[PDB]
């Protein structure tokens, strides 16, 4: 607990640019491309004011567009006025992938009509698409081969305090060990995470701040109506504010939570007001009406595990079980837990051979492992209990393919 | 129930099927099979039939038979198994998990075939487990899939009965003969005997 992230002061003027949105659309080919930003404003509406939207493609101006607030027409009453949306055209848009992570700057200028800046803000664009289709997750018409992890943001001296040298860190040892997509289990993560994967070039599983696992059953809460506010935020506000990021392909609900009737109608929300990524949950049987995606955690190749309610079926036979059309990611698999990952090629062979097996994430990136001193003051790494927590669960908290210092199992 | 359709020495082989002049032949073996067994309960599945690739006149009478008898699923394994001429991805061979990319008509592992993008029919072999000689290694396998996945439904044992000829010898006792046998050539020798019992319906 406490103040774990940081903390700073903004200002703003009281005419400001209170949020926008950036999309990217493609024609069939992708060698044409829109970019759709839409403008919001707080303060005075006068004539005069303007926005201009440009896109950079480094020290080259691509496009820019002007025009005064004032959207198009959205029912009986009207439109929004508080509001503009500026349209460019990008001829053979430099597409981004975690391959090749190029990137364009999208700068959003609120100003006068006789040019006097009143403020600006900004982003990283990347051009890309994100769909299903036929069964398949495509990036950019090509169907993806996840080869990622779970990553929890833990420092064995911080604690769950971050910083850019531990996360370039962390991406470095990734990327150099074939990983090209990341989930942040289970919660938004620090900002800047989310521009050094769009820099870097990683796929990116956003995931709410939502997990009720210790409940009986899981979704005690999740199906509860009085709890669908407190839900609701954890989802809106984390698309609120990440929904700009080309590295995030797939939002999450969340994890470990069952699946409730709160997931469904937040599902729907994404879907709703964010149509460019699939929405993806876990819960309840990884394969509810909650999810685009097949997700299952730790469901095995070929070996079927029929829970009752939930079973994890091998994940071959999920693909088909009857009237199943969705592709198989695995949200986490391959605990890594000390001595481990015994069978891992056997998920990569039918990675390869299942069109519909396209991955998944692996549990996890690093040991939450915490550092201790004895009497001499040499460290040593604890865990579960040696803090006289209890109840605890132990070593149970070290699953990583490196240690906390990052040096690799 | 099959029709008495087979091309299979054709080049490609569906030269004769795919062209509409060999239609009106090709309907009747159809049309008439369907008019004479549409009565008997335990006919199940009407099969267009068997190796002559895939050609128009295959999805012609694939939809007369759903147009006169919808009460029986259509099935036919020419050009790839899994043609619109078909209700039942109905491969011949496939094997359980090792795939056989050939071009064009691929073989893949039936656990696979039935969760390829967009695939939902059901797939049943319509042949498998070759028991030509001492053969039906792996034939567990094969039941092992069928029971684990809903969708594979099973198969079709080739075959029943050793297609072999008695012939007698100058002291006039019999043996069993094949291809080759009786002068006739060219021939193809002993691929005539593939059953689970001999001709004479002993087991193998
Ligand atoms: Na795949
Ligand atoms: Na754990
Ligand atoms: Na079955
Ligand atoms: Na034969």
């Amino acid at each position: 607990s406490g103040i774990f992230r940081d903390v700073s002061l903004l200002h703003k003027p009281t005419t400001q640019i209170s949020d926008f949105h950036v999309a990217t659309r493609f024609n069939d080919d992708f060698s044409r491309a829109v970019l759709e930003a839409e403008v919001q404003m707080c303060g005075e509406l006068r004539d005069y004011l303007r926005v201009t939207v440009s896109l950079w493609q480094g020290e080259t101006q691509v496009a820019s567009g002007t025009a005064p607030f004032g959207g198009e027409i959205i029912d009986e009453r009207g439109g929004y006025a508080d509001r503009v949306t500026l349209r460019l055209n990008v001829e053979n848009p430099k597409l981004w992938s975690a391959e090749i992570p190029n990137l364009y700057r999208a700068v959003v200028e609120l100003h006068t009509a006789d040019g006097t800046l009143i403020e600006a803000e900004a982003c990283d664009v990347g051009f890309r698409e994100v769909r299903i289709e036929n069964g398949l997750l495509l990036l950019n018409g090509k169907p993806l081969l996840i080869r990622g992890v779970n990553r929890h943001e833990h420092h064995p001296l911080h604690g769950q305090v971050m910083d850019e040298q531990t996360m370039v860190q962390d991406i470095l040892l990734m990327k150099q060990n074939n990983f090209n997509a990341v989930r942040c289990s289970h919660y938004p993560n620090h900002p800047l995470w989310y521009t050094l994967c769009d820099r870097y070039g990683l796929y990116v599983v956003d995931e709410a701040n939502i997990e009720t696992h210790g409940m009986v059953p899981m979704n005690r809460l999740t199906d509860d109506p009085r709890w669908l506010p407190a839900m609701s935020e954890r989802v809106t506000r984390m698309v609120q504010r990440d929904r700009n990021h080309p590295s995030v392909i797939i939002w999450s609900l969340g994890n470990e939570s069952g699946h409730g009737a709160n997931h469904d109608a937040l599902y729907r929300w994404i879907k709703s007001v964010d149509p460019s990524r699939p929405v993806q949950y876990e819960g309840g049987g990884a394969d509810t009406t909650a999810t685009d995606i097949i997700c299952p955690m730790y469901a095995r190749v070929d070996e079927d595990q029929p829970f009752p309610a939930v079973p994890k079926w091998s994940i071959k036979k999920w693909l088909s079980l009857p009237g199943e059309t969705r592709p198989l990611i695995l949200c986490e698999y391959a605990h890594a837990m000390g001595n481990s990952l015994g069978g891992f090629a056997k998920y990569w062979q039918a990675f390869r051979q299942y069109p519909r097996l396209q991955g998944g994430f692996v549990w996890d990136w690093v040991d939450q492992s915490l550092i201790k001193y004895d009497e001499n003051g040499n460290p040593w790494s604890a865990y579960g209990g040696d803090f006289g927590d209890t109840p605890n669960d132990a070593q149970f908290c070290m699953n990583g393919l490196v240690f906390a210092d990052r040096t690799p199992h």
